[PDB]
C-alpha cells in the first residue's frame, strides 16, 4: 500500500516551531498529503487565507502511486488533528492510500498505536500570482518583531500599509493614529515600489505576522493590484513555508 | 473476539452529565473495563481517591470470556481518553480483548472511525469498608448545592466536619471561621451519629461535592474510624455512581 511517512526528526522540529499556529487552526482547515512529497495546511479566515507547506525533506514516500489526499483538520472525535501530531512522544506518523474516499492515518508512541480513517474532501490549490506592477519589500526578522510588539497591546480596527517611491518607504498606520515606518536598507529591502495603499483588518495582519514569525527569519511582503488589491506575507525555512493572502478591507 | 460495547443512549447521557468530572481527570487516572459488565474510573489526589462506576445498563457484553482491562486515561497522543468519548458525535464505542497485554478501543462518528491499542496496567480495587461505630448522614441535593455555593468563592485551607449526637447535627467549619450546620430531617437524614470530628483539605472536599453534584440527587456522607479516619462522600443514579474517599488532614 502506497505510504507517505513523516521523517520524524525534521517533522517534530517543524511542528514544534509551528505549535502556536497549529493551536489556532479553524473548522475549515484542510490537510493535504501529496506524493511529491508534500504536506499542506490551508485555512480560510475572513479576508485572509493561510497556507503552511512542509518541505519535502520532512517526508518519505515509498511509492509515487499514492493518491493525493485532502482531509479536514477538525476531526469528529479527535478534534485538532495536526495538534495531536505535535505530541513530543510521537514515534511514527504515516498516511496510507487504501481507499479512494478516505485516508488512513497511523501514529505511534512508546507503548501506543492508533489508526484512523478520515473522509477525503475536495481541496483548492492556492497559487501566489505575479503582476508587473507589484510592490515587494523584505523585512528583517527584527522588523517583524517590532511590528508585533507595537501591534500587540487583542487587536482591533485596521492597518493601512502605505508605500512610497519618491524615496522608498513602507509605512504602517493603525486606526488610533499610531504610525511606524521603515526606509532603512540594513533593516528592510525594497524590490519594486510604487505610491499605493492597502487596508487590512488588524487582527488578520497581526495573526499573519505571528505565524510568519515562527521562522525567526526574514518575511516577504508583496502587494498586488489586478484581480483585486491583495497583501501577501510569507516566511520560510528549510522545513516549511508560511504564506498568507490578505484581501483588502 | 470478546467485545465490551457501550450502549450509546445511556452512555452518552451519563458522559454528558459527567463532562466536568471527566475534564478534571489526572495523570494516574485509570479506566477499567470488566465483563460484568462495568466501566470504572479511578483517580488519586492528595488525600483523596475518587471512583466513578458506570451502571451495567450502560454496557453490552457479547462474550463473558472478555478479560478485565485497566488502562491509563492519560493516553500518549490522544491525551484525556474519556473526554474524547464525551464527543456529541460519537456513534459507536467498544473495547476488544485480542491480546493479553493491551486493550483495543474502537470508536466511530458519522464519517470517521478510529482504533487504538493501549497498554494494560495493574489496577487496585477500592472497596467501601463498614464499621460498627460509623457516622452516616444523607444530604438532600439542595444541601449539597448550599455547601457548594458557600464554599465556592479557588478554595484554600481546610474544612472540619463536626458531628454531634446529643441531638443530631452535622456542622462544617472553614479555616476563616465560617460555619454552617444542619439538624433538619426534611433536609438531611441521620443514620447513626456520634460526637466526632474530621478535618480534610477544602479543595478536595469542594471537588468531591462538585463531582457528586452531577447527579442532582442526594449525596451520602459516611465517616469511619478504624484503619484511620476517613470521609466517604457518594451519590448515584441509574447510570453511574460517584464515590470519594478523603483521608484526614
Amino acid at each position: 500500500p502506497p505510504t507517505l511517512a513523516l521523517r520524524l526528526k525534521p517533522y517534530k522540529t517543524a511542528i514544534q516551531q509551528l505549535r502556536s499556529v497549529i493551536r489556532a487552526l479553524k473548522e475549515n482547515t484542510t490537510v493535504t498529503f501529496l506524493p511529491t512529497p508534500s504536506l499542506i495546511l490551508q485555512t480560510v479566515r475572513s479576508h485572509c487565507v493561510s497556507k503552511i507547506t512542509f518541505n519535502s525533506s520532512c517526508l518519505y514516500i515509498t511509492d509515487k502511486s499514492f493518491q493525493p489526499k485532502t482531509i479536514n483538520n477538525s476531526t469528529p472525535l479527535l478534534g485538532n488533528f495536526m495538534y495531536l501530531t505535535s505530541s513530543k512522544d510521537l514515534t511514527k506518523f504515516y498516511v496510507q492510500d487504501i481507499s479512494d474516499l478516505s485516508a488512513k492515518i497511523s501514529m505511534c508512541a512508546p507503548d501506543f498505536n492508533m489508526e484512523f480513517s478520515s473522509a477525503c474532501v475536495h481541496g483548492q490549490d492556492i497559487v501566489r500570482e505575479s503582476e508587473n506592477s507589484a510592490v515587494h519589500v523584505d523585512l528583517d526578522f527584527g522588523v517583524v518583531a517590532d511590528l508585533l510588539k507595537w501591534i500587540g497591546p487583542c487587536p482591533t480596527g485596521t492597518v493601512q500599509i502605505l508605500v512610497h517611491a519618491g524615496p522608498p518607504a513602507i509605512k504602517f498606520i493603525l486606526t488610533n493614529g499610531s504610525e511606524l515606518e521603515f526606509t532603512s536598507n540594513n533593516r528592510v529591502s525594497f524590490h519594486g515600489v510604487k505610491n499605493m495603499r492597502i487596508n487590512v483588518q488588524l487582527k488578520n495582519f497581526y495573526q499573519t505576522l505571528l505565524n510568519c514569525a515562527v521562522t525567526k527569519l526574514p518575511c516577504t511582503l508583496r502587494i498586488v493590484t489586478e484581480h483585486d488589491t491583495l497583501l501577501y506575507v510569507a516566511s520560510r525555512n528549510g522545513l516549511f513555508a508560511v504564506e498568507n493572502f490578505l484581501t483588502e478591507e
